[PDB]
């Protein structure tokens, strides 16, 4: 199906072998420093190692409240994790300056929850360093005419912005942005029709881990949503996503591996 | 989709509302009695109550090594669970005599892992008491020409046997019999093509809980197969099964409920 591998730098990710697991890194900050402290960075490195050991294929590191200090927080973490954990790293920001810094520090993938709409300059950064970028569907409103058709239009608006900056098709990944700009019922609708994103011809990453719509369905708090997240990950993979962004790496990695075997992946 | 409810006796089960959960009852027998003892029956009642509280919609009670004493073991359990747990009960046997007894004792559904091929008389019992019967795919060999097409042929051979005895279409349920007469790779194939069973027009029940093919994929022992079973339950429901037969009721009931919401069931 995919005639190219995801090229990340020192690491390369096969898209046909298996559903690739993106581990979400804890960011419990130090109430005492501007960022960089030992307790903060060591908990971060510790979490990455655990996630690596539980089957994560990528570590996702997020800083999100001002620009200049977002770098201070996230830069020291990328430096330590990239050094001590042999996995590609993605920076969860939508800020151009931030992204530059993070790749500078050793991040391999950009993760923009605004799909280059918040700060289009980020796309230039992406093209510049030749890294893969994740373009999530988002918008500042919920007034959809046709949810799915609008998501695809919105997404395509991100691709245009990215290609116009020189981003290669092979370094583009899409995300339906579940839990963003969508009502609980709209979140279910996107899930139910996720396979439509495939027509755009790009690897799709899904991120539904522990989110409120799972809560709204099950009536369960964030810590009780492991079975709910599992359902959305299974249905996601059946509908053709290549990546999942989860908190419970051990559990999700197991279901993902079983789905893969069943649906003939790899 | 289904224009009739599953009529069980005092209980009636809706097929359109939700994926219905079948709890597998523990049968740890008393090494000291022929059957009926307090420790054996009380653990049984206790397990049923827990499963009811965890969201089970049916309790499945199995005796399986001789005919005359299978009744001794399973009859006292049906009597106590039917009295103390307000849920329909299914008897997991393939033996005509056994089935008669169990419904006599209060069981509402028959669960035949040989699909009326081991003892066709069971079908007569089913028609006689007007109870729903589950016809599982099975055979004494693994020499398939075309797995799916043979399963459907084999299954249809069970339906013929059942209808010929007077069983009404509405009291017929099918099961692909995962883990029976199939290699691990064939178990994955049946899973991958489960939606084909739908053309026969009968509610389908899937039973994959903790089975060896999950083990063969994950390389994990029976007690470590909760995420693996979860994958097969999610994919099952997406492919249109109306029932699942699981051990981990709390967990499976949660994923099933989330799938239901996502795929527009209910
Ligand atoms: C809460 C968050 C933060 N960053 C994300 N990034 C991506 N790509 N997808 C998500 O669902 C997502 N959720
Ligand atoms: C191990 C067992 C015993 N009885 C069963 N009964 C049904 N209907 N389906 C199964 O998968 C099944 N597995």
């Amino acid at each position: 199906k995919w005639d190219y591998d995801l090229r990340c730098g020192e690491y390369t990710l096969n898209l046909n072998e298996k559903t690739l697991i993106m581990g979400i890194l804890n960011v419990t900050p130090d109430s005492f420093s501007d960022g960089g402290s030992y307790n903060e960075v060591d908990a971060a490195v510790r979490h990455a190692k655990e996630m690596r050991d539980e089957g994560a294929h990528i570590i996702d590191i997020g800083g999100e409240v001002s620009v200049e200090e977002e770098i201070k927080r996230v830069v020291p973490m990328i430096q330590a994790v990239s050094k001590e954990v042999k996995l590609p790293i993605s920076i969860d920001t939508y800020k151009a300056e931030v992204a530059k810094q993070a790749i500078e520090a050793g991040a391999h993938i950009i993760n923009d929850i605004w799909g280059a709409k918040a700060e289009p300059k980020i796309a230039e950064v992406a093209a510049h360093y030749d890294v893969p970028i994740i373009l999530m569907h988002n918008r500042d409103n919920m007034n959809y005419r046709n949810l799915m058709a609008d998501m695809i239009a919105d997404l395509y608006d991100s691709i245009k912005i990215a290609k116009d900056a020189g981003v290669r098709d092979e370094n583009i990944i899409l995300d339906p942005g579940i839990g963003f700009a969508k009502t609980p019922e709209q979140n279910l609708e996107a899930m139910r029709n996720l396979e439509q994103l495939n027509v755009l011809g790009y690897p799709v990453l899904l991120g539904t881990s522990r989110k409120s719509f799972i809560g709204h369905v099950l009536d369960l708090p964030v810590e009780e949503r492991l079975e709910g997240t599992g359902a959305t990950v299974c249905l996601g993979i059946e509908k053709g996503c290549e990546f999942v962004r989860v908190h419970d790496v051990k559990e999700m990695s197991r279901m993902a591996k079983m789905m893969d075997a069943m649906i003939g992946k790899g």
